[PDB]
């Protein structure tokens, strides 16, 4: 005989687990900095395996060219550190919450690393 | 106002994306080495975020002490490649497929690893029979 099994909601389980190795600082080899024009200076770190899975860019970004081991530090500008926020967010809970005056700037984001689950999510509610 | 949004099926895509990824060996940072009494050896390159979202075990011997960032080559004892090779393909597709002269084995590398979900799978099929 054969038997097989797959248990259903494993990968929201194994992505919450995610989420919280991403707040408890373990494991991350990314350190994303961000800096808007008249805005504190943000840090973020994350997993470079989960935001490649979540965004082409940030896959095409760390699979390209020399990287460094261990912890690389990314320099980020174009996009507000509260937007970048949301963008990890959705990436490591699949759910991405703001408010009325800031879907166009999390979809502009959203639209600059391609997160285009998010971007198609802005679309609806801007025009309802 | 809010505005908020869940993709329901996105933490299925992600997996997916990040199983490719470790078939195409990018972004890893762990080379699994199993070596089970004589069988012919094997390795095994993963990320140590996915097994330690699948794994407690793994979770725990990843995030304790400090561990060499970079690339880590730790051996594996006690249990088969074949067996390795199913419980890091249920990490990254939440799925598992073995004979049925078999359920034993990959039940106690599930034990050895506290995949609690195919253990208890695995002692209903014994039971059931
Ligand atoms: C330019 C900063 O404005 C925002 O986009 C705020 C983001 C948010 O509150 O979700
Ligand atoms: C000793 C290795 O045990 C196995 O993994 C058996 C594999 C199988 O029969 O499907």
């Amino acid at each position: 005989r054969t038997f097989s099994y797959t248990l259903e909601d494993h990968t929201k389980q194994a992505f919450g687990i995610m989420n919280e190795l991403r707040l408890s600082q373990q494991l991350c080899d990314v350190t994303l900095q961000v800096k808007y024009q008249d805005a504190p200076a943000a840090q973020f770190m994350a997993h470079k395996v989960v935001l490649a899975s979540s965004s082409p860019v940030f896959k095409a970004m760390f699979t390209n060219g020399l990287r460094e081991q261990g912890m690389e530090v990314v320099s980020i500008e174009g996009i507000h550190p509260k937007v970048m926020e949301r963008l990890i967010e959705f990436a490591y809970t699949a759910s991405i919450s703001m408010g009325e005056k800031c879907v166009l700037h999390v979809m502009n984001g959203a639209v600059m690393y391609q997160i285009d689950s998010v971007v198609r999510a802005c679309a609806d509610f801007l025009v309802q």
